[PDB]
């Protein structure tokens, strides 16, 4: 059910954000092994997050819950942006482009931080 799905979703976002912060700490220290591991952990979690968000959006539409549909639409649009910067960042990390990678990590984290209040609103709205 929707609250069931949201209950699963609620805990994913902060685990993802913790990994991005861990990736930036590792990168700034030169620990390139660990950055790669973290990026690989993030691929699987971020895929789960997006699958769950899309599932919640579809269920909120089925229920005719206008304001959850709108909040989930914002969430999905922001996640799609992070997804593209993530793809860009892995490509930059593999190319050895430190300027591109550091810039994208910073931007990704800034986007992720902004999702926590939106998840809070989604909880109220469902
Ligand atoms: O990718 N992220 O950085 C990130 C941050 C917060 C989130 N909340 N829900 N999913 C999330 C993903
Ligand atoms: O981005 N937000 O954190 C956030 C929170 C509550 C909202 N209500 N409407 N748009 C919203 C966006
Ligand atoms: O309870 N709500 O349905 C609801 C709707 C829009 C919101 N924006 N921020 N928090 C919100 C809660
Ligand atoms: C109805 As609204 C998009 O201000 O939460
Ligand atoms: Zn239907
Ligand atoms: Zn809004
Ligand atoms: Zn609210
Ligand atoms: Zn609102």
């Amino acid at each position: 059910s929707l609250k069931e799905k949201f209950a699963e979703y609620e805990a994913i976002g902060p685990r993802i954000l913790e990994l991005w912060q861990a990736a930036r700490n590792a990168f700034e220290a030169g620990d390139l092994a660990r950055v790669a591991n973290l990026l690989a952990e993030l691929k699987e979690l971020f895929k789960k997050d997006l699958n769950l968000a899309n599932a919640m959006a579809a269920e909120a539409a089925e229920a005719g819950n206008k304001e959850a549909v709108a909040l989930l639409a914002e969430q999905l649009e922001r996640l799609k942006k992070i997804q593209a910067m993530f793809a860009a960042a892995v490509n930059a990390f593999r190319a050895g482009d430190r300027e591109a990678f550091g810039a994208l990590l910073e931007a990704i984290i800034n986007e992720g931080k902004a999702l926590l209040p939106l998840v809070e609103a989604i909880k109220e709205a469902i």
